């Protein structure tokens, strides 16, 4: 049902920020990041921050993009994590159901001392017997769409295959 959704996120949480104030930061990172990354579908989620391009690349360009993509984002938004590892999280009690009920959007207040808090909105869906997320936002605006533009700039002049040279080579 879309109230398992908000338990799930609630659990997430949980768990994500019991790792990381748990141990050494060296070890704690990783596993935090290691423990969230099974609960985000970063292929629906690269499709989100390329946009209509996505439909158009191959299987082997899809896969490729993804995880390039996941690797991006894992390096953008690692270190702040830790961070915030001293956050309050109040997960909102009720979901959004969009897309006929097949979208599920919970949404949290994370409250960072001496912050306002922000509203953190994570777009999920049922797979298995979990919810797993494609997309998140923080105060209304999304981490991963806000790449649609470059991403977009770039595979118009270098294509599909440039984009994932591009990453490829961001990545290190
Ligand atoms: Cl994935
Ligand atoms: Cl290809
Ligand atoms: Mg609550």
């Amino acid at each position: 049902s879309p109230a398992d959704a908000v338990g799930q996120i609630r659990q997430n949480a949980t768990q994500v920020l019991t790792i990381l104030k748990s141990g050494d930061a060296a070890s704690a990172r990783p596993k935090a990041e290691a423990y969230a990354v099974p609960y985000f579908d970063f292929q629906r989620m690269t499709a989100l921050a390329v946009g209509n391009p996505w439909r158009t690349a191959s299987d082997a360009q899809k896969q490729a993009l993804a995880k390039e993509f996941q690797t991006l984002l894992i390096r953008t938004y690692s270190g702040t994590m830790l961070k915030f590892k001293n956050a309050t999280v109040n997960v909102k009690d009720n979901p959004i159901v969009n897309k006929g009920g097949k979208e599920i959007v919970v949404r949290a207040e994370v409250g960072i001392p001496g912050q306002k808090p922000v509203n953190m909105d994570f777009t999920t869906y049922q797979s298995g017997g979990k919810y797993r997320t494609y997309n998140v936002a923080i105060e209304g605006t999304s981490l991963v769409t806000v790449y649609r533009n470059q991403f977009g700039e770039i595979i118009k002049a270098k294509g599909i295959d440039g984009l994932i040279a591009e990453l490829k080579a961001k990545n290190g």
